[PDB]
C-alpha cells in the first residue's frame, strides 16, 4: 500500500497485477458465464458494446447495484471486484441473436496438434 510506477515487476506492479488479472477474470467471467445464455460449453466472446447500444440482443442480469456492465478494459479494479463477488450472480440473457451470430461447435484455433 505505497505510491509507485508501472513496470516490468510485480514489485512495481501491485496495483496494476491486480486490475490486469480482475481484468482476465471479469472479461473471462462474462465470457464464460455468456456461454450459458448460448448454451455454449466454453467462454465466448462478449459484445460489451452490442450489449451496450443495445441489450435486445443479449442482456446482462445479476450486476451488482450502483455498478454499470461494460468491458473490463474500463471498469476500474474496484469495479471488477464487485463484479466477480457476483460473478455467482452474473447472468446472461440472449432474447435474440446477432445478424450473423453463431451457436454451438467451437471456433477454428490452431495451437499446436488442432
Amino acid at each position: 500500500g505505497s505510491s509507485g510506477s508501472s513496470g516490468d515487476d510485480n514489485e512495481r506492479l501491485s496495483k496494476v497485477e491486480k486490475a490486469r488479472q480482475l481484468r482476465e477474470q471479469v472479461n473471462d467471467l462474462f465470457s464464460r458465464k455468456f456461454g450459458e445464455a448460448i448454451g455454449m460449453g466454453f467462454p465466448v466472446k462478449v459484445p460489451y458494446r452490442k450489449i451496450t447500444i443495445n441489450p435486445g440482443c443479449v442482456v446482462v442480469d445479476g450486476m451488482p447495484p450502483g455498478v454499470s456492465f461494460k468491458a473490463p478494459s474500463y471498469l476500474e479494479i474496484s469495479s471488477m471486484r464487485r463484479i466477480l463477488d457476483s460473478a455467482e450472480f452474473i447472468k446472461f440473457t440472449v432474447i435474440r441473436p446477432f445478424p450473423g451470430l453463431v451457436i454451438n461447435n467451437q471456433l477454428v484455433s490452431g495451437p499446436s496438434s488442432g
